[PDB]
């Protein structure tokens, strides 16, 4: 119902931009008025903010909530890739991209917040490279540069990938999974 | 002479963007009127047009011109990664983010001539991830995936990267190809 709201808003302002969209265009394209849709929202950066929320929800639901006890923690990395590379290459990708292309549009308050989201992903990738490499399950590297170079192959993928293409998500999956995390 | 026309519009559009930028205020970073830069630019596309052309000229003089004849495919990749690792972490990252962050701004000949020349380099990275393959110097990975998750690694750097940081450059270099091209 109320999530209705958010995720066409969310088509608008990723097609088209945040700025090239204003409040009318997203009331239009709602049932509502430019009048009702002030109800249910503060402003459009407060929308902007409600949208990324909800994409956060959605990754921590599908996948950071399903990973996060798994206990070998290089089977941990490789089942978390698999599941935000799953992530960004279906419906909820709208969300997921606003989140990244968006980043800087947010205010100062806003944008803490949302990154202090973000951060706990990162710390997450960060301490299961460390403790992969301690227990010898992957090759040594720092922690940080493991979780970027994690990060970086996964969410690049929006950008390229066609799903009507050669290779299905679960094929690139597989592929990056056995290029970053091989048997060791 | 031309190059400071190019490296200041480019430090502007890549902060402020391109749309939020404009010929006037353009005209007033570099030392000039209105008119007299357009002396020497067409309009405002040609102007993205250049830079574009300009930031991947110094990447081939860089990067591909320097690595795109060693013979052994993995090293190819190696010393491809660590070029291009310090290119994003330096000075000409300005002009890089330009190719990344307008690469739809552009449509026509113009959109087309820039793609073609990324184009080119992907398909020198999936040639070189297929010979690193047959010949058993990596992992078996289908090319794209290979190709797209170097892409990925790499550029993302520009996201996070900060020179005063805790590490360098050259050992977050160090650090991705060890985990991407290790001993096999
Ligand atoms: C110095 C540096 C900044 C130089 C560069 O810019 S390198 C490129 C950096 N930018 C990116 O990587 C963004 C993603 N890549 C691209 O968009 C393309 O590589 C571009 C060269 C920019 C051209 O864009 P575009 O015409 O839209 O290309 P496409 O959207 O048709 O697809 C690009 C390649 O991905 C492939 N692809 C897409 N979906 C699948 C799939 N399901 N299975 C297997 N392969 C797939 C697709 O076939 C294409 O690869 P090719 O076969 O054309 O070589
Ligand atoms: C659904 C899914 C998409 C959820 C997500 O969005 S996951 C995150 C995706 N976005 C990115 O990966 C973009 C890059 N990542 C980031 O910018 C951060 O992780 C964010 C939390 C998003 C923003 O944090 P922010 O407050 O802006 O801090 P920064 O922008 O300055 O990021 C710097 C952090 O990376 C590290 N770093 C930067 N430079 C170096 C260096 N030379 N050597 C070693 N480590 C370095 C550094 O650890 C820093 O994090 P901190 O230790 O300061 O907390
Ligand atoms: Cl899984
Ligand atoms: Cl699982
Ligand atoms: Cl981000
Ligand atoms: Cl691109
Ligand atoms: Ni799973």
């Amino acid at each position: 119902r109320y999530r209705a709201i958010l995720e066409t808003a969310a088509r608008l302002i990723c097609d088209r931009g945040y700025e090239g969209t204003s409040m009318q265009e997203i009331a239009a394209a709602c049932r509502m008025t430019k009048a009702g849709l002030y109800h249910h929202i503060q402003n459009k950066e407060q929308l902007l903010f409600a949208i990324m929320n909800y994409g956060m929800d959605l990754f921590e639901e599908q996948v950071l909530s399903r990973v996060q006890d798994i206990a070998n923690p290089v089977e941990r990395l490789r089942a978390c890739m698999r599941h935000n590379i799953l992530l960004v290459t279906r419906g909820w990708s709208k969300e997921v991209i606003i989140i990244l292309h968006e980043h800087a549009t947010l205010t100062g308050e806003t944008r803490a917040f949302i990154d202090a989201r973000k951060k706990k992903y990162v710390d997450f990738l960060e301490e299961a490279f460390s403790q992969a490499s301690q227990q010898g399950l992957i090759r040594p590297v720092d922690p940080t540069v493991g979780a970027f170079s994690f990060l970086g192959m996964v969410l690049w993928i929006y950008k390229w990938f066609k799903p009507d293409g050669r290779l299905t998500d679960e094929q690139i999956a597989d592929g990056m999974v056995g290029m970053l995390f091989p048997p060791f």
